[PDB]
């Protein structure tokens, strides 16, 4: 659930998930669709595609047992959708921390902005 995915976001990048990430671009953001502004954006629109595979548990509220050890994240979970969404969330945690050297604090509140039609998964 969104509490594994927020302290694992904060594990690898150092930042606020809800701030910093929950209104990014035209994917990272919360609701948000569309096409990625920038790599950054472009980690949440291929995190909604694995997500998007979920069917048989809910990737917001459900939750999964996964460690933080020796600076990795492994996903202990054995419930076999609970592991991929531990993988899913596993995957966006490592792909902001390696295009944080792009983050760019003005797609930062994009809510309101454009964004062209979103490709396909």
């Amino acid at each position: 659930s969104v509490l594994e995915l927020g302290k694992m976001i904060l594990q690898e990048t150092g930042k606020n998930a809800i701030t910093s990430y929950g209104s990014y671009g035209c994917n990272c953001g919360w609701g948000h669709r569309g096409q990625p502004k920038d790599a950054t954006d472009r980690c949440c629109f291929v995190h909604k595609c694995c997500y998007k595979k979920l069917t048989d548990c809910n990737h917001k509220t459900d939750r999964y047992s996964y460690s933080w050890k020796n600076k990795a994240i492994i996903c202990e979970e054995k419930n076999p959708c609970l592991k991929e969404m531990c993988e899913c969330d596993k995957a966006v945690a490592i792909c902001l921390r390696e295009n944080l050297d792009t983050y760019n604090k003005k797609y930062k509140a994009y809510f309101k902005l454009k964004c062209k039609k979103p490709d396909t998964c």
